[PDB]
RNA sequence: GGCGACUGGUGAGUACGCC
């Protein structure tokens, strides 16, 4: 909870973007543009998601 | 450490790169 919590980072952190370890979304080494991390469609965001939880 | 880049869908910044 607390931000020292992301000291955890000596250790390993836990990118909670692609989800590997070592290093945070904050500055993940994932070479994209710009693609649905929630889905996995590139081209598009989640907050662009066509299957956001719409019926 | 510094910077750059970035995204904020990003802990706040340094895992990357370099020295
Ligand atoms: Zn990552
Ligand atoms: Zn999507």
């Amino acid at each position: 909870m607390q931000k020292g919590n992301f000291r955890n980072q000596r250790k390993t952190v836990k990118c909670f973007n692609c989800g590997k370890e070592g290093h945070i979304a904050k500055n993940c080494r994932a070479p994209r543009k710009k693609g649905c991390w929630k889905c996995g469609k590139e081209g598009h965001q989640m907050k662009d998601c066509t299957e956001r939880q719409a019926n």
